Parts: C-alpha cells; sequence; structure tokens
C-alpha cells in the first residue's frame, strides 16, 4: 500500500500530452495526421509533435521513433513552476526514481520532471510550455472528424484500489467505478479538470497503457471517423464501437494505430468539478455499464494494451492481476451479465451479449 | 421462373403501410407510441393506427390484435384508382389469389386489393386513403428520436433471383445486391420511389417478413433511440447496430418489438430515381457490405423473421432455402470474410469479425 | 395564357445541372471547389465541370468563362432518349425557339435539346450522360460542409400564375405557394422528383435566375459552411441564413459566388411524390413563411438575381412585374407582417421583424 | 476603484442558480417547463424550482412570484462551508450590505450569504445544497431541445474595467474581451470553472441582468428550440440568433421569457482552465466578434435588460454608462464595422450588416 507523503502534492491541472514510441514514423504520421487530422506543431526525422484543434500548448501527442512501441511518458501540466519542485519532493518521498530536466525532455516543454511512479508508470510533470496558434476558430482547417481536445489516459494496473488511493493522495477524485457484490474493484475513473477523468485505472496485468482519449465536438464527428476508416478500407483497425458509455455517459469509439496503441475518441461527458460530485458505482455484471446499448465488449479490449517504458527507455516488467478478471466474470464461459438486475430475460451466461461467444 | 404477364403492371408509388398482428395490444402500443413516438391516427380495443411525423395518409402502421403474431399485409400505394384494377388483373394473370374490398380492409383506406403474391407474401394495393394532419412542422411534438417516414419493407424468400425478376416486371428496379463468385444471390434491394428501396429480398427460409424500416432526419435521432432504450433498461431489444450500411450507405439500427417483429431505423441513403441508376453489387465475403465499419452481423439477424399470413389469416407455410446461406459462408464454420480483397490481413476464417464467434 | 400542347409532355426526372457563365474562372473555381468542396469531373482553360458527393451523372454544375455572368442553361434529365424527341415537339408546338445537338452542348451530355421557354428561360432536356464514379461512400474525401446532391432551381418571373400553369402542363406539381387575400400570387414551388421542388417561381422582374440549390446530409454541414466563411473572412458573402424555411420546412442558407450568383444550401424537406400531395398555401404577410423563426428577409434577397441568356448567348431582356411586390407588402414603408394571425402583438408595420 | 480586501476571497466553484422574480407564475412555468423542458425540483403556488438535465444540486433556476419582474439573486457555489464565512468577511470589508441565513433563502439551499455587491448586483454564495437525482442518463426524459447545464450569467454595468478588476480580485480570470484602439472596454467574459465564463460584463446602464445562459449538448438542440418556438407561434420571442459567437466560439440563441428576461442557449465553447489561458481581445468594430457569420446584432440586445433587486426586494437604481456605447459605435448613425480590417468592401457605415 502506498503511503501519503508529508510533502504536498503538486497541483495538477489536467492531462496534457503523451509521448508514444512508434516503430515506423511515416506510417504513424499517416494515421495521426492523414487519417485523424491532428495538427503538426513540429516534426523531423525522429519525432512528430501533434496537437488537437483547440489546444494552445505546444502539443498533445509526441510520436518518437524507436525500436519497441510503447508509452514513454504520460504528462500532466501543473498549475505553477513551483509545482514541478513539489512533484519532485513528493515522488522522492515515495522512494520513486525521478529525473529532472530544466530544459525539458521533448521540444516545446520547459522545466520538467519525469518519474517512474509507484505503479510502474512514466509520468511527467511540467508547467512551462511553448504556446502555439490556438486553432479553435480555424474552420478552414476543420475536418468532419476533427479531434478538438486531449481528454484522458487510461492505465492498466493489477490492483485498482492500491492505484486509486495513490491517485487520491495526488488530488484526483474518483467519479465512477465498477465493482462487484463481493468487494472486487475492476475499474475506476478519476479527475482533476472537472470532466469524468484525466486518468483512469483498468484492472489487469500491468503497467500497461490502455488508451489515450481525444474529444470531438459532436457525435457525428465520431461516426465520420468510422466512415472514413471504411472508405480507406482499414475498418479492421476499428476495435470497438461506436457506442454510448455507461460509465461517463460519453459517446465513444476505440481504434488502433499502426503499432496497436489504442486511441479512444470521446464526446459529451458531464461536469464533475464540484467537490461533493456524486460518485457512481456500476455492478460488473451490468451489461449497460461499458456500452449503454448492451453491445458486447470485444475481448481484445480487455486483454491488449501498450507496453510502458522506464526512464532508461526499457520496457517495464508486467505484474499479473490476481483479483477477478472483468472479461472472465462477464463474457467468458463462466461469466454472466444482465440487462435488468435480477431478470433472466436479457441475461447472458457463458457468452457475450447479442448472440456472440468469444472468438 | 415467374412469367411476365401481358396485363400491364399497376403503377406503384411507394410502400405505404404494414398491418402487423400483435398478441398484446397494450404492450405493442407501449413500444410503438411510448418508446418510439409514432403518432396515433385512431385506436380502439382491437387495433392501433399509427403514422410517422411527415405522413399525410391515414397511417403507416396498423397493429391488429390476434392470436399469432405475423405480417398480415404490406401495402403499397398506387398512382390512380384505376391502378387497383390493374393490380387485380395482373395478379390474376399470375394465378394468384386476390381479394377486393371497395371500402378497404382497415380504417382510413378505401378501395383495396389484397393478394397472395407468387412468393407467398400478402401485398395490398390501394389508392384511396383518408388524409390527416401532416405533422411535419409540429415541432411542439417532435421527439429526440422522431420517426419521420416509412421507408421500406424487407422480405425473406428462399430464391432471390426468382423474386427479383418478378419485382422487376412489377416495375421495381434493383439498386444494390449481394452475390458471390459462384452465381449465388444472397440479397437484393429494389425501389419505386427513388430511394434505395421500397422492398428488398433477403435470402432465407420464407415467406417471412424480415423488417419494416422507418427514417429519421439525422443520425443523432437514431443514437437517441438507443440511448432511450438504455434508459428504459430494454437494451436487450436492440438487436443490431447502430451502424453504417455498405449496402444503401444509410445509418441504421435494428430493434425488436414485443412480438419480435423487427424494426429498422434508417437515415441518409441516396437518390435512385434515374432509370439507369448504377446497380451496386457487393461480394458476400466483403466484411464492409452490411456494416461498413466491419462490425459483425449477429446470427439472429440472419435466422429470425416474422411469420406472414395468407388471405384467410392463417400462417403461410415456410419453404426452406436450398441456395448457400449468407450466415454460413461469412461467419459459419467454413465461413470467410475480408476487409481488403486479396489481403489475408484483416480477413476472418470460420468466425465473425472483431473477435467474436457464433454463440 | 400559355396554351397546353396537343403534343405529349416529355417525362422529366429531375433537375440535373446548371451551366453558369462566370467572368473569372479561377476565382469561381476557388469558391466552388476550395470553399464549397464540389468535385471536379473535368476542367480546362474555359470550363470547370463539377458534381456533388452523391452524383453519378457527369456533372451538376458547369462553369463557363464568358464576358457576362449569367445562367446559360438549366438542365433537366428525362426518362428515355425518346423523351428528348417529345420535348422538341412539345416546345415547337408552343412556338418556342429550340436547338438540338446529338452530341451535347457541354462535355458529358449526349443528345440534348435547348429551348428559350415561354418565360424567357434557357431550358435543356437530355437523357444521355457519361457516368462517373459515384463518390457517395468516399468518406476519405468528405468535407465537414459537404454538398451531397443538386436539389433545385428557383426562377424569377413577373407573372407567377402564368408560369405555374405552363409548368403544370409540363408535369410539375405545385407543393407550396405564397398568396394574399387579394388574389395575388408571390411564389410557387413545384416538383417532379418527389421533393418540395425541382424548380420554383419567385415573383419579380424577369427572366432572372434566383438561385441554384444544393443539399447536405445534416444541418451541422450548413453551419460549417458559415463557420468556414467566417474563418476565411468572407462572411460578407453570406446573404441570408442560416434558417428554417416555412415553405419546404428545410434548413437553409444563401450565399453569393464571385459573380453574385446565389447558391442555396438546403437539407431535410419532405416527400411530395404522391399525386394528391397536399398543397400548402401561406399568406404573404405571415412572418414565419420564409424564415420559420421570424428572422427578417434582407431586401437584396428580393431584388437581386442573375441574368439569363438566350440560345445565342445574349442576355434576355427583363420584363417588369406589375403585380404587388413581396418586398413592398411585407417590409417596405407600407409593409406588414404578423407572427400570429389577427394578433397585433408580434406584428411589424413599415419595417422588417426583429428590430 | 473597488479596493482589494485583505480578507481572503471565497473559493468560488461556478455559477449555480438564479432566482428570477416573475409576475405570472403559470405563464412562466409554461415557458421554462413546457417550452424549454427544464425539470421540476419543487413547486408550490409561489415558486417553481427548476434544474437542467445533468445537474445534481437542487436547482439552477428559481422562479418567484412577485409584483415586479427582476433578478433577485445570482448564486455561486463555493468550495467549502467556510467559504461562506470568507464571503461574508470579504464583502463586509468592501462595505457592502450583507445578509446571512444559516438555513438558506430558497428551498434546497442551506447556509447562504446574499450581498448587494459593489456594482449593485444581488450575489449569493452557498456551499450546502440538497442533492437530487442527476438526470444525465434519463434519455426517457430527454427533449429534442434539452438544456443540459447552467453555463453563465451576463451583467450590464456602466464601467467594465472597474467591475473587471473587482471580479479578478474575487478569482475570476478574463478569457475574452472587446475593446477599441482608443482604450474603451465594451465587454469582458471571466471564469472560475474552466469554460469561457461564469459571469460576464456588458457595458451599459446598470446594474441590470443581461441574460442567464444554459447549455445544450449539440447545435441541433438549439435549432430545435427555434423550430419549436415557430410551431408554437412564439417566434417573436426569438430575439437574436441562432448564430456562432466570435467571442467564446459558442453556437448560440437568445430568447425572451414572459417577463422579458433574456435566456441564452449555448454550446461548444473551449477549455480555459490553465492559468495562462491566452486572453482574446476583439476590436469593437469587427463585425465577426459577436456573430462570427456577420449577422447584425439587433438594437434591443444592447438596450434591453432585466432590473435587479436589492436585499429588501426593491429595484436597484440604474447608473448611466458614460463610456462609449457599443451600439452607437457599430450600428448607430456614426457607427461602423468591418468584415476585414482596413477593407471598405464588407464594411458597414451608419447601419448594421446584411
Ligand atoms: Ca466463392
Ligand atoms: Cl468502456
Ligand atoms: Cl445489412
Ligand atoms: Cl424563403
Ligand atoms: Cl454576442
Ligand atoms: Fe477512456
Ligand atoms: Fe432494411
Ligand atoms: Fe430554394
Ligand atoms: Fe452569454
Amino acid at each position: 500500500e502506498i503511503p501519503k507523503p508529508v510533502a504536498p502534492a503538486p497541483d495538477i491541472l489536467r492531462c496534457a500530452y503523451a509521448e508514444l514510441v512508434v516503430t515506423d514514423l511515416a506510417k504513424s504520421r499517416n494515421f495521426y495526421v492523414d487519417v485523424l487530422g491532428l495538427h503538426v506543431s513540429y516534426e523531423d526525422e525522429n519525432q512528430i509533435y501533434l496537437r488537437s484543434f483547440e489546444e494552445f500548448i505546444h502539443h498533445n501527442l509526441v510520436l518518437t521513433k524507436g525500436p519497441v512501441a510503447a508509452l514513454k511518458a504520460m504528462a500532466f501540466r501543473v498549475r505553477t513552476p513551483e509545482d514541478v519542485d513539489k512533484a519532485e519532493a513528493y515522488y522522492q518521498e515515495l522512494g520513486c526514481r525521478t529525473e529532472r530536466r530544466k530544459d525539458g525532455f521533448v521540444k516545446g516543454i520547459g522545466d520538467a520532471l519525469r518519474v517512474e511512479d509507484p505503479l510502474g508508470f512514466p509520468y511527467e510533470f511540467f508547467f512551462e510550455t511553448t504556446h502555439v496558434e490556438r486553432l479553435h476558430m480555424r474552420y478552414d482547417l476543420y475536418s468532419a472528424g476533427e479531434l478538438v481536445r486531449l481528454d484522458h489516459f487510461n492505465q492498466v494496473t493489477p490492483d485498482v484500489p492500491r492505484g486509486r488511493k495513490y491517485l487520491e493522495d495526488l488530488g484526483f477524485r474518483v467519479t465512477e467505478d465498477i465493482q462487484d457484490d463481493e468487494g472486487t474493484t475492476y475499474a475506476a475513473w478519476m479527475h482533476r479538470k472537472g470532466t469524468v477523468c484525466d486518468t483512469a485505472l483498468t484492472g489487469g496485468n500491468g503497467p500497461r497503457l490502455h488508451h489515450v482519449a481525444f474529444s470531438t465536438h459532436e457525435k457525428h464527428n465520431i461516426i465520420q471517423i468510422c466512415d472514413k476508416m471504411g472508405a480507406l478500407r482499414i475498418s479492421d483497425r476499428i476495435e470497438r464501437g461506436p457506442g454510448r458509455h455507461g460509465v461517463s455517459n460519453a459517446f465513444y469509439l476505440y481504434i488502433l494505430d499502426p503499432d496497436n496503441h489504442r486511441i479512444e475518441i470521446y464526446t459529451q461527458d458531464y461536469y464533475t468539478g464540484d467537490p461533493d460530485n456524486p460518485t457512481i458505482t456500476w455492478n460488473v455484471h451490468d451489461n449497460q455499464r461499458r456500452d449503454w446499448w448492451g453491445n458486447p465488449v470485444v475481448p481484445s479490449w480487455y486483454t491488449e494494451a501498450s507496453k510502458v517504458l522506464d526512464l532508461d527507455g526499457n520496457v517495464q516488467e508486467i505484474i499479473e492481476r490476481t483479483d477477478d478478471s472483468e472479461l472472465e466474470v462477464t463474457i467468458g464461459a463462466d461469466g454472466f451479465s444482465f440487462t435488468r438486475a435480477g431478470d433472466e430475460d436479457g441475461s447472458y451466461h457463458g457468452q457475450a451479449s447479442k448472440g456472440f461467444k468469444l472468438g
């Protein structure tokens, strides 16, 4: 269990960017720029720096060429320069490996701290960043599938309560979670910026990065991403969706980049900024908790996720989840889910909803 | 093969309404009025007459209480009173049983002809109908999920080419179809009114009624239907979707009424009214043909459909399809689909797409 | 009155394309292709052939460079090759000038008949056309403002009843109109393809072309055209809208091309294909008849319209409307409009709505 | 100037509700419930309490029957119970009239402070509120025009700089404003919750309440409100729009309730939560600043606004703006605007646009 430091937590504003390692920079560029329409802030033979339509900081995504595709850093902006020092003192008191660079780890970020956090995740904290042209009224550039904001990260970790307590001490507040009647926690969402989440924990073998999520303005923007992927004859890279989430109430889609990094496209969750924001707990067997329309969750969504790196750029070793598996207890041969609690009609036993079993 | 009559075909305008027999009238009313928001033109203890938002004829759907749920009639409006005479002559020459009622079979329809057509389907032809208030600008009534039009029927019949030729002689033109490279036709869509279809043929055991389709204005209206079904905790009645079709290019959803009658909600197909409108043929193994995004087609979609009645009100005997089954050749044990023709990557062998197998 | 021929009317399917004369081919290209996202079927130094996202015929719009900006032809497609024969006999019986070309007037159209119709408009009738790739599922090309179909034309003509009867004899059915309680007709809409219109008559000095209309799938696609025009700092080419029409019930926008040819963007009208489709009549003083939300109609919308050419490429002389003017009776100095019939509250006297 | 108190500012979360006095409660209920679809949290013969689709606090709007239509209180939720004490000490130091009710002024609110603020506006600060069913997934109730969140207030005040500095001291940050080259400020928008605003200042005679704004999910929801008003033959109560704002980038509509209280419907502004969020200044003569599509702003939008009440429930006397008028410099007889700066083509002189 992770103790609460005596040192004050840094004041975290929001998720700000991820740095993903990618194996073929040109094919990743085709996906993020040509298919998804993200905006280039800088690029060279080694890296592509990308931002969403409404962003003013330098980037939301950095694609770094390297030998092994993986999450290199998930970065949170903090409220003041001094909060970077606070983060350093906090993680040092946790006994975590830290690395400070006064001039940043990536272009367009200044003074920055990277840490191997207690769950094995590479986090960055920074304040200083190079401001760029905010493209939010550049409707001459606007795509039918325009990605407007970075919304959140989602992390796979074997012990959700242990992770949750740690993120609570860091100032994140839980908005929604998924549990069962026998006291197991399968997932939790938690926030700083007043949306449903900034980062989220998914119970599973880890550390691994489940996804990075971008917003659109409207639902039709997400439908267009699907339609465009069908036109490009890359519908096999649509993993799951589109749907309505139970948890978050957002309209969603999950797609896969060329190195199998999962991207969620997301819109229209709700305000969580009040400090007594009501938490919402879903039962793991509730077949409307993940897709509100009861569509089945593809098993890859539960099993696959990206490697993460340590601060030397080596892959973090995986620790196996010992708590019950969400896949197994819902859609596996011994699983079940319901539409109405207590009702056998519209319940599924040993298979997924809507007439499928696991492939 | 069904011979082309010497008598001229009636001039058919469009699909106009269906009469469905339902077992529990109040339950069916709850589905079509309270859930789906159709507008009541008349009701009593035995029948409910319903219309869409933009209709000016009396009704698009009649629900009739009876002991065995079934399609009782699928009704087409014809251009002139004299076309009802033409229909009668045409079907008599085809050797079909016909019944003519000067004052209609249902309220709000006048002179009408019902026939047992050569595929065993109960068709009605009429011109005369009581006009009602067209609600197309009654935005004080407009629901977030509003059904604006009746769009089409879809019929299950064992021999698609045989039915297709008959419908072409009756003046329907095929807009799209699904075939393989071995001479088999699995489905065809055909129209009079200048949309992708007024009726359609789906290969399988029949006669059965696959579905009735209603349109919305926008994609978000279909999303709202799903969202409402979730809120009402009847997401188990969402069979398939929502999705983008390959065939038709429409956004779509399939739901199931209380007697398992299938209803499609549909929007934004394209204009077919030119007489040389290009006919689109999709290969049965193309995994974007039914769902453009590659989502799997649930097996119930292929296997389940509604009984149809003869003119005496008895269920028509089902004739088994002997041609290859779309289910079997795509998602069955010896099935195959592709995302990209000739590419093994994104292809599926003996299972469905997106990680699923047949339950 | 224009007499009804003995000769059978051609079977007309739909409005199919317009040929517009433009003065600067590059500026017009920039409008129609870069701003509006229409798709190029063919172009050379003299002409650009454009189509909408869902079209399979060769084009919906031909831009032709010339000295005087004008409508050169409004073309309708007919059901069969023999319908072009029918059209020719029909207009000859009306004593109209016709010209027939077995290989088309423009690329991608085969046997075609052009006429100076009894209202002074250049109609084309054709069947044969070169099929192209239908781009209806090319979502890799789809724009946030995508124009998906050609929907209709709208014509300015001084005597609407006279024009109406002629179009009815040709097989068009009136769907909606605007009249007053004094026997005047101000506008009418009429159709072949089963939407609210294929062509429409606006009462005014004419012959002039009021607009050409293109459809989008959704209302947000029209919003995006406005948003883009703001970003391009060309919001002054937004004439009117966006709005909901009373007449047609469609969501709409009117914008102006570089030669002031007016383009409507339109979506979500209703099905008119039944032969007893109920005709809807609006009173001219009903302030919800043109914009359902009661937004005022700018005077330029009533006064400005494009010249049309005769078959020699010369401008048609404009004949003055003597019937009452829609502008004058609604928003002129002695104009009137109401929100609720018989209610003084929400009525406007001698001025337009909303202040 | 309004001096900065030494006492700490209350930590304000967001705009939370407005209490509007209405003269005919049944007519007002018809507008807010039957036309606009707000959800009833409580009602009796004297008041109706209403909330938006995604709200969990007791209400976002209280309609109170009374003799004179006016804003009675604009209420902000604060972060903790002790922030109500800080608010009291803060306004007391400012020299303002205050009133504290430990059991609230309206149902469903607990310990609350109302103040006559330095600009003459009745502000309320509270933490405690009765939680209700959050209806955010009640799609069985969802209307085609659904109002999903209370978004902000907009105040008319004569001296925008004076009010801006006061609100900045209270922790609001300016996100956008409208100025001219001669140094006049005509309006400013400022936030606590990380949208473009929680309250906004419009230059004019005041104190008056310009509008209260509610959000929808999508732009079609706003279109529907207009369409419904047409069907109900009350299109005369659509004042301005629908449009795209320059300021805020939001899609918008303005409508008038039965007492002429102005309601904005609003969607899809942008994130402002970072402390160095770039502030955007528009020139008053830019015809895309208010409606991005260059549609003209009707004069009523500039000249009409709601009375506000003092703590005794009497109407606050109005102080006339002495700075230049946005109406006069853009659409009045000596006014002008441009589409492109420096370009006479697309410019308007002594008239509005279009
Ligand atoms: Ca084969
Ligand atoms: Cl999920
Ligand atoms: Cl399908
Ligand atoms: Cl109009
Ligand atoms: Cl504004
Ligand atoms: Fe997520
Ligand atoms: Fe269908
Ligand atoms: Fe038009
Ligand atoms: Fe506002």
